[PDB]
């Protein structure tokens, strides 16, 4: 069992690179639009004016690079938190594409990019408290994370500052910030994180659908009493939708969604005594239902 | 600190769909050839007399497909346990390549794919018993292990079978396996593994480099004495060669490679405690010093 990233070629061959003054960063290229971060018009980082910033800039005040071609904007706009260069050139490689935003719990790939240019691929999810537990280098603003289903890629992600406990904090691309932050650098801290129960759920069921079963027990709980002991750990609690989402592999393995609670309960009460699940010596929380039956 | 693949879109463009009569897998199409596993022409499994299974087919009892369209066979090879399909057509896409073989303890990227479609992307180590640690689907084979180099793809590994303990064995482009491993149906297992030292040592120092210094301590220890220690926890041997490699890392965080070493001891000893590393709490051993400083 590995964590998977989707196959990032169609994202891949929109990335570019976008200066504006002394900062670099990157965009996303798509149709004749390319996406970046609007703090690249930044110098003025405590109490940005947006507003005030753009109005000033011209077109050329902006460098696109797509490889070793220059594009040449001919517009720009902002759109909440996300400004949108307009370029003469349609992106030839644009794939079939949508905008989504995603919900805590939910995974993505991210293609870190660097001047433009792609750097490596993996697996991320958005955490409870709307952050990512991201590797994020000096340059990276302007990444994107993507899921792709049926040759369409979802872009919900770009990233834009890391919080100073390491982790890191983007929008989705329409520009409207996930979770409380602002694209200041002023102080804000992210909200104590917990664990997302329901992928600890659907990753035990991976589990059973694979090799092993000593974590089960003869136990059931109710719904409530299974939150009441989970919060004790700091895990998410677990709502009857999430127990709906979770049917599909309850009905798969024979082990209904309160039974497994109970040996998630006990595994938080005792730990793994030397044994290892699918790989992990922790509770992974990084796959959800549905990529587990992916 | 996360597991990162490189980008895939160089390899996507190369996989193909193969079929022989009964048994569909993957291809790799680079200029006029399609390589994949050559016991994709047997039905016979459980001793192949492949020169003879070969010399009964012909170009037309292969049905190659690049997305939509059919590729035509124009001629057909084997190397070792690797078939090569002439095709009528190079393949544009075709990158700067090459075949290499790498060594235990090394790592790349693998692009799983099914019936010639890239799914997903994930970073692999070649274990010291010569075995892969995949997520390998039934169709998976033809799938390709692979480096990038500054614009260079190095292939270096193509899937072919799954052990009865779920780790995986394949061979390099030229149809070499890895490991002492056979394309036939019988019982094979994989040899004891072992902990890949060096890689363990990077990845703490990717801890320290970080902000970890918990495990470190005042001490240091000779690779004698280490190489016993090694031994009772079925270490790989850290052999000269290796601290010199890892020099680079030692002499920038200013930690000796046997007072990491020295740490790596007591660790094998004392555990972790509820305490993490680099985001973990087991020793990995998949991140070469290459990939750490990289
Ligand atoms: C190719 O697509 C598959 C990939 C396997 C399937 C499941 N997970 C994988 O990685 N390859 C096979 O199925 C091979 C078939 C060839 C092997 C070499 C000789 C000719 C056929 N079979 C196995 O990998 C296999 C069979 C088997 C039976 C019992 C225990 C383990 C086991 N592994
Ligand atoms: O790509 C550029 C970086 C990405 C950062 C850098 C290191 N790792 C990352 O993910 N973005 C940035 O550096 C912007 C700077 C800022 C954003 C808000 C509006 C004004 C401009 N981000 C920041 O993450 C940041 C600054 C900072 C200062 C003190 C403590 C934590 C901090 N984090």
């Amino acid at each position: 069992f590995r964590k998977m990233a989707f196959p990032s070629g169609k994202v891949e061959g929109c990335m570019v690179q976008v200066t504006c003054g002394t900062t670099t960063l990157n965009g996303l290229w798509l149709d004749d639009v390319v996406y970046c971060p609007r703090h690249v018009i930044c110098t003025d980082m405590l109490n940005p004016n947006y507003e005030d910033l753009l109005i000033r800039k011209s077109n050329h005040n902006f460098l696109v690079q797509a490889g070793n071609v220059q594009l040449r904007v001919i517009g720009h706009s902002m759109q909440n938190c996300v400004l949108k260069l307009k370029v003469d050139t349609a992106n030839p490689k644009t794939p079939k594409y949508k905008f989504v935003r995603i919900q805590p719990g939910q995974t993505f790939s991210v293609l870190a990019c660097y001047n433009g240019s792609p750097s490596g691929v993996y697996q991320c999810a958005m955490r409870p408290n709307f952050t990512i537990k991201g590797s994020f280098l000096a340059g990276s603003c302007g990444s994107v994370g993507f899921n792709i289903d049926y040759d369409c890629v979802s872009f919900c992600y770009m990233h834009h500052m890391e919080l100073p406990t390491g982790v890191h904090a983007g929008t989705d691309l329409e520009g409207n910030f996930y979770g409380p932050f602002v694209d200041r650098q002023t102080a804000q801290a992210a909200g104590t994180d917990t664990t997302i129960t329901v992928n600890v759920l659907a990753w035990l069921y991976a589990a059973v659908i694979n090799g092993d079963r000593w974590f089960l027990n003869r136990f059931t709980t109710t719904l409530n009493d299974f939150n009441l002991v989970a919060m004790k750990y700091n895990y998410e609690p677990l709502t009857q939708d999430h127990v709906d989402i979770l049917g599909p592999l309850s009905a798969q393995t024979g082990i209904a969604v309160l039974d497994m609670c109970a040996s998630l309960k006990e595994l938080l009460q005792n730990g793994m005594n030397g044994r290892t699940i699918l790989g992990s010596a922790l509770l992974e929380d990084e796959f959800t239902p549905f990529d587990v039956v992916r």
